[PDB]
């Protein structure tokens, strides 16, 4: 039986609420996507199907755009790739991610059996916020509609090839406020998908639930105690954002004004912005390029830019400043991927206290970060320190990831290895 149910909220549209009392870590729902694709930066880096990285991927011979880790993935992906394949081949132009995503929505709705992803709420039901769109946003959606019509012309010529009364403008409006960014085990963004049942969850800047991805598969878990009838919330946004930054994104993407306690009080903003404003404004600007490079897996270039900040001859920022913290995290991940494990541990350890502050309670991003640090410590022989961090990662990740997520198995192996080392000491 389901532990969650759809309901009509008083002022947030539809939402999801608890049917039974829920405890931290309880699995509330799990879902494959209605439709999903690899994101722009990870195309050709991770498998189109399973979203895992590999040194060499094999390409679809027909379109040479879709790429896969294995014959198994390429073959299993064929039914959901077959129609877009003809469109991608007809396109050296590659569509925006949202256009490729909507193509897969249309093909799934036209050719696929009813999707379990739509059990609680369907693509047809999703919020569009059309009456809140500003004119500039409408113009952007009109351009996406025309982009879709161009890209899909080989497979979709008339309304007979779309679901009944399907409106492409409305569909793109739904995609804007209902797309989920799929993250790999290391918390790198790798894809985008629609999960219409999960789209019932409203946003909170201090939520009681959390989602995590295991490949394209989404797990929804409680991260606080939740009472019968209490609304379930997730945080739509990166935690390393000020209330002004959250306000802008919640308006621009989601068309709402957040009334939560954190927004009313600018909770943590001042700490997030400590240090000299001229310095952090420059770092924030540099992070556009750093994050672009990271999205494309260009670790050597990421690291060079990060070192120029972290070890600048010029003025520096405290590690609790969120822009400095993002630079440290990018540098850590670059060092891990480049095998510079001593340097990775230096940056990673510096992030630990800021992460404790900015990811309160049980948050999967902190769990993964702590696990990465513990793993670095374990393989450099720091057994007691590694064990403390691996146990802390497990305390978080038992709640945020759970036994159904494969990363928990990897963590259990690290704990057993570290424990065996301490026992032989
Ligand atoms: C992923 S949908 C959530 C389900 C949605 N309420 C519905 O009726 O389908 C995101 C949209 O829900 C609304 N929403 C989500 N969180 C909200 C909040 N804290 N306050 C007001 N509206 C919210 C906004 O319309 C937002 O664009
Ligand atoms: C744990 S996280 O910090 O790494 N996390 C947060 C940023 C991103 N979130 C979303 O894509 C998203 C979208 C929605 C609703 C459809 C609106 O809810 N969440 C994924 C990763
Ligand atoms: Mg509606
Ligand atoms: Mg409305
Ligand atoms: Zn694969
Ligand atoms: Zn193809
Ligand atoms: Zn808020």
């Amino acid at each position: 039986p389901l532990k969650v149910e759809k309901f009509a909220t008083a002022n947030r549209g539809n939402g999801l609420r608890a049917v039974t009392p829920l405890r931290p870590g309880e699995l509330l729902f799990r879902s494959d996507p209605l439709a999903y694709t690899v994101c722009k930066g990870s195309r050709g880096v991770v498998c189109d199907r399973c979203l895992l990285g590999k040194e060499k991927l094999m390409r679809c011979s027909q379109c040479r755009v879709a790429k896969y880790c294995s014959a198994k993935c390429q073959k299993k992906a064929w039914p959901d790739h077959k129609r877009e394949c003809k469109c991608l081949k007809s396109c050296p132009r590659y569509p925006p991610d949202s256009v490729r995503l909507l193509g897969r929505v249309v093909f799934k709705l036209m050719d696929g059996a009813p999707s379990e992803s739509e059990k609680l709420y369907s693509f047809y039901d999703l919020e569009s916020n059309i009456n809140k769109l500003t004119e500039d946003k409408k113009e952007g959606l009109r351009q996406l509609v025309m982009t879709f019509q161009h890209f899909m012309r080989e497979e979709i010529q008339d309304a007979s090839q779309l679901p009944p009364a399907f409106d492409l403008f409305e569909a793109f409006a739904k995609v804007i406020c209902n797309s989920f960014t799929i993250c790999n085990a290391e918390m790198q963004e790798v894809g985008v998908g629609l999960y219409p049942s999960i789209s019932l969850l409203n946003h909170s800047c201090d939520p009681n639930c959390s989602i995590v991805f295991n490949g394209p598969h989404l797990l929804l878990r409680a991260v606080r105690d939740i009472e019968v009838g209490e609304e379930l919330t997730i945080c739509y946004l990166d935690m390393l954002m000020t209330s002004e930054e959250r306000r802008k994104q919640l308006r621009d993407q989601y068309c709402f004004e957040c009334d939560c306690f954190r927004c009313q009080t600018q909770d943590k903003d001042a700490d997030m912005l400590t240090g000299d404003e001229q310095v952090w404004k420059e770092v924030q600007e540099s992070l556009k390029k750093i994050e672009e490079l990271k999205a494309h897996w260009k670790w050597e270039q990421v690291l060079a830019m990060c070192q120029a900040i972290i070890s600048s001859n010029s003025e520096r920022l405290p590690d609790i400043n969120i822009y400095q913290l993002k630079v440290l995290d990018c540098a850590m991940d670059a060092c891990i991927n480049l095998g510079l494990l001593e340097e990775a541990l230096f940056y990673g350890t510096r992030t630990m206290e800021p992460y404790r502050i900015f990811f309160p309670g049980s948050h999967p991003v902190r769990g993964v970060q702590v696990m990465k640090v513990g793993k670095l410590q374990l393989h450099q022989g720091m057994f007691p320190q590694a064990m403390k961090n691996l146990r802390l990662a497990f305390d978080i990740m038992r709640v945020t990831h759970g036994r159904e997520h494969s990363l928990i198995e990897d963590l259990i192996l690290l704990l057993e290895e570290c424990d065996a080392n301490i026992r032989a000491s």
